[PDB]
């Protein structure tokens, strides 16, 4: 019935976005219950263990907190730094607060970005947390505080809040608890990123999506097979993660192998052979944007 | 930062979605002011011109309409057919109605899809109206009533309402005026799909996206150049639309060529050499995320 990069509706996140201004720094934040969560560097660009002293002397009323979607100006009563985030307790309780959970995202999974500016989500796109704990997104100045999220069943799952943009078009941040993804920090210094490794489960997923939609026999789908052990011994020297990266993803890769009648050993052997050739499918594989769940949930069984 | 497929936030669309049920037919609908819009086949699977009689005898009271996001059940006072859409005038006015407009989409133009079910938007994805007036979308049963939209400055532009899933994984429907995109109708029967043709503007923007994302000199890039006139001849026999398909896109295409320092004649020449769904890029969306 069609296989697309699906995203989660942003209406629930939209009504909770607020703009936060302190001194000359401005960014975004989410207003849950009577608390506003925003990047802690909205009060200044510090480093190390000097954050605890600035939050202790943080002028509560110096925070300009506006919810543009509800037209309310909020008043910060107390400031509590939790990790790399600020929990600003306001007097007003957000009526638009949904059922929510603070859930950490595993590398290789997908989430939806509510890219906001001045407290208003302007764009919405889909990223995948990579093995180097980074995402390849689109963020300009004033996008700090934009949240990555997913929806399950009338409950909103918050996983991300934007902080830093690395020059290789990669981005990093914390969860809604204040813990950075990877060893990166919210400091303007030299930060080395871990070696990029392919999330094999998503490379296999992106291959099955072509086999479901290309309809024509791909000239890159090899006629041989390679086993999981032979692949994992090869993956250690070819920048590929251990397959399977997630046992739950196998249940989807297994349904994809039966609905396409192409065994997973055919895809792994192709991945080994397709290292020499294609990545983008431009005219005449190898990507982590398709997840095994998103492909299987859209495939006819 | 990077170049991504940008979609529009569905918050305004969500608060207006409602569920429309008539007999054993359940689908979605959008609620603007005191009028509800929904596909007419909710009252039955008809064909041709009997719609006028079937709607004139369809009671404004067998319609079950609810807005789940607002938890409000709505009653229909009057029913009117406008094209392939139904106009159900309800008693309550939607307080969550933004400044909206019924703008028709042109071939090659991108739009954000709000895949809804029982009045609740479940998934959001991005499509481009193809030259055969088709969209490669993702809809299951009950997704009828879903809308395709864009946003420009606090104003919502509604372009599409899903009706039909074809054999090939392509979908079709009408605008918000009730007129189908292409020569298709809301009938369960094999329909002739117009011959496919590549939107050269969006294909050109596809190649320009890689030059800004990756290196300045990929392998597939051709070192020679072909003219717009010479390409247009080859396009008439190779299923490529006449370039430029939209003169407005040349503002972005020329800005992308100077930004990437590779002319549009090389891109067109590469497309000829490259000959011997997915993430479709429009020239505006690529140029907007490009620096300077
Ligand atoms: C926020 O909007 C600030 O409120 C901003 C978002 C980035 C700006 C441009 N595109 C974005 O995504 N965040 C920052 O500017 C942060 C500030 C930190 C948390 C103190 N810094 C970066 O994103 C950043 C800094 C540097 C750098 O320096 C030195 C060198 C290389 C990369 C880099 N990224
Ligand atoms: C709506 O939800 C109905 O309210 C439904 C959406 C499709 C269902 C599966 N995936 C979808 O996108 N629409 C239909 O089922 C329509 C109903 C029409 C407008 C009366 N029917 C089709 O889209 C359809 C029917 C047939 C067919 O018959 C016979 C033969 C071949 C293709 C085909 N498409």
């Amino acid at each position: 019935a069609g296989i697309k990069i699906l995203l989660h509706p942003s209406g629930v996140v939209e009504r909770c976005m607020v703009s936060v201004v302190y001194n000359g720094s401005a960014l975004n934040g989410i207003w849950l219950k009577n608390v506003v969560y925003c990047p802690r560097h909205v009060i200044g660009k510090f480093r190390g263990d000097q954050w605890t002293h600035m939050v202790s002397i943080a002028d509560c009323r110096d925070f300009i907190v506006k919810c543009p979607i509800q037209g309310i100006q909020l008043n910060v009563q107390s400031v509590k730094m939790v990790g790399a985030l600020l929990q600003l307790t306001v007097h007003t309780n957000n009526t638009a607060t949904p059922d929510y959970k603070f859930e950490r995202l595993q590398p290789g999974s997908s989430m939806t970005i509510a890219c906001a500016y001045d407290g208003i989500v302007r764009h919405v796109y889909h990223v995948v947390l990579q093995l180097n704990n980074l995402i390849y997104a689109s963020f300009l100045n004033g996008a700090c505080g934009s949240v990555g999220y997913t929806l399950k069943g009338k409950t909103l799952y918050l996983h991300y809040m934007h902080h830093i943009e690395f020059n290789n078009k990669t981005h990093s941040g914390t969860d809604l608890e204040g813990n950075f993804y990877g060893p990166y920090v919210d400091e303007e210094v030299i930060q080395q990123q871990t070696a990029f490794q392919y999330y094999t489960d998503n490379v296999v997923a992106q291959l099955y999506a072509h086999l479901l939609t290309v309809d024509a026999r791909p000239k890159w789908l090899a006629q041989s097979q390679i086993s999981i052990e032979d692949f994992n011994s090869w993956a250690a020297n070819n920048s590929f993660a251990n397959f399977p990266c997630e046992q739950t993803n196998m249940s989807y890769i297994m349904g994809l192998s039966q609905t396409a009648r192409v065994p997973v050993e055919r895809i792994l052997n192709t991945i080994i052979q397709l290292t020499t050739n294609r990545d983008g499918a431009c005219i005449m594989d190898f990507e982590c944007d398709w997840t095994p769940e998103m492909v299987y949930n859209q495939a006819p069984i």
